[PDB]
């Protein structure tokens, strides 16, 4: 089997981004943030505390058939920008794109954070990390990719964003018209739970290409691009006026900049980001200061590589027996 969905930006500037997935019979329709940087698919619910439900689309176990509570079943989850969530879990029929999993854990919120309160697009999360970190409890459950997995023509998915445009998600087969030139594939490491590989170094716009191993996440679930301080620092040292900022939280720069690029290297390849990806806009309506996309990883302990890095590419998460990650230009 195969499935294929689109994703499409919650906003102009790209801040995450939603696909479609059906829950329950008959199907409720979700709107769901799909994160390879973690792995509970959670949803606002009928059980969500009322207060803390501002305009998401909520899921209601008892209107669907084949709904079954996970009897004992609790899970609780923070995530890296401090928000968090938490409740019970049912197992129901849930799919993607065509592609249906039956018994699937949903794990149905009884409390959510206030930005999760505060985002009416996102109706919660669909988690594409391994399974190893999933937080059920006592019992942990897989995610919807480990659940499909078997059944799939082959054992992968692909994530391939769109700048301020809506982009796809396939699994099960590798789309040969969505990208240009070949797929570079490279080792993954499962021991944190995440799909953490090594780059194998950076440029600055046209600059020479600095060769050095940065370990770290593809998280389609972190909206900017985390670095170490000495890549971050010399990104922003080639655009005038730009500094960081403790009161703003990271880099800022004159919005009347033209940005350059920045490469990543994967093996020998080379991916490049336009500058125009690394803009973030206003730190606040109608500011002249505007928020980069590139950040700093110090005091998060990883580096990742967020929506930025990832929708200058078609990524494979190739979930084989050994893991690895392919990358290609597009």
């Amino acid at each position: 089997s195969t499935g294929s969905a689109t994703t499409t930006p919650i906003d102009s500037l790209d801040d995450a981004y939603i696909t479609p997935v059906q829950i329950g019979t008959p199907a409720q329709t979700l709107n769901l943030d799909f994160d390879t940087g973690s792995s509970d698919l959670w949803v606002f619910s009928s059980e969500t505390t009322a207060s803390e439900v501002d305009g998401q689309t909520i899921y209601t176990p008892s209107k669907s058939t084949t709904a079954k509570l996970l009897s004992g079943a609790t899970w609780s989850i923070s995530y890296g920008d401090g928000s968090s969530s938490s409740g019970d879990v049912y197992t129901d029929t849930v799919s993607v794109g065509g592609l249906t999993v039956t018994g699937q854990a949903v794990e149905s919120a009884k409390k959510v954070s206030s930005s999760f309160t505060e985002d009416s697009t996102i109706d919660g999360l669909l988690g594409l990390a391994f399974s190893t970190l999933n937080t059920v409890s006592p019992t942990q459950q897989k995610t919807f990719f480990d659940n499909a997995k078997a059944s799939l023509d082959s054992p992968v998915f692909t994530a391939d964003l769109g700048y301020h445009a809506p982009g796809t998600y396939n699994f099960g087969f590798i789309d040969t018209t969505a990208y240009t030139g070949s797929i570079t594939y490279t080792a993954v490491s499962t021991k944190q739970g995440f799909w953490e590989w090594t780059s194998t170094g950076y440029a600055v716009g046209s600059g020479t290409f600095k060769s050095t191993s940065i370990d770290g996440i593809a998280d389609t679930g972190t909206t900017l691009l985390y670095l170490p301080a000495t890549v971050v620092s010399a990104y922003w040292a080639q655009v005038s006026g730009a500094k960081s900022s403790s009161s703003v939280g990271g880099y800022v720069f004159p919005c009347s900049a033209t940005l350059p690029s920045f490469t990543f290297g994967v093996g020998s390849a080379r991916i490049v980001i336009p500058g125009d990806y690394i803009d973030f806009g206003p730190i606040s309506t109608g500011s002249s200061s505007c928020f980069g996309g590139i950040q700093s990883s110090a005091g998060i302990g990883i580096n990742i590589f967020g929506d930025v890095a990832l929708k200058a590419a078609f990524v494979v998460f190739n979930g084989a027996t050994t893991p690895t990650l392919g990358f290609a230009s597009k």
